[PDB]
């Protein structure tokens, strides 16, 4: 139907385009939580996104909206498509938040190695 | 009241202008006017997107990106940029530009102290929706 198509759109797109900024794959390099936090903060800010996570490339959370679920194992079994694979694609999953449609996409290196991953979703 | 998928595409058009507007990588680019830099940048970001086009302007609207490079040095088409340009706001619009009628979110480009240096503009032709 037309509302998740065009939902999950959204979410897709912001997927892609943030897990492709520069300063974010720098970031994740570094592990640097802070510098991740302060790239993410804005990007919630400017959207409708019930939440956005960032993984690094075994899933651990680096960044949630819930700050003590930072260094857990993000929620749902729907990550390795885009960890091994480097697909981006849409999922529904029951997360910390509760179900949830969502976007992911890898963040990759320059060699095209996935080193991340990053989560944009909307509950039901 | 819009219709379904006016408001939807609307939103993706505008959540894209305020995130990509953003980006400090971007900031920076304009700030130098490094015309090669922002190629860098927006080309992916269109790469990834169902919008028809992605512009660039500077504080007075004249182009530094644009998806045909002959439009680049000329000025934005549609009258509908100083509500970001002057005013800061971020926005959805309706008007036709060099490329035919669009849809289009946009939004300022800003220094660290709130000082406005460019904008962004994310389409989607009429014809195409
Ligand atoms: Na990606
Ligand atoms: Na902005």
């Amino acid at each position: 139907e037309r509302l998740h198509y065009q939902v999950g759109q959204r979410a897709l797109i912001q997927a892609m385009q943030i897990s492709a900024m520069p300063e974010l794959v720098e970031a994740v390099q570094k592990r640097d939580l802070a510098r991740i936090k302060a790239l993410i903060d804005p990007m919630r800010s400017f959207s409708d996104a019930t939440y956005i996570t960032v993984g690094d490339a075994s899933g651990q959370r680096l960044y949630h909206v819930n700050p003590d679920e930072i260094g857990k194992s993000m929620e749902g079994g729907d990550s390795d498509e885009a960890l091994i694979n480097a697909k981006s694609y849409v999922s529904v999953r029951k997360g910390s938040l509760g179900s949830s449609l969502r976007g992911k996409s890898p963040i990759q290196d320059a060699t095209g190695k996935v080193i991340g991953i990053v989560s944009v979703g909307y509950t039901i």
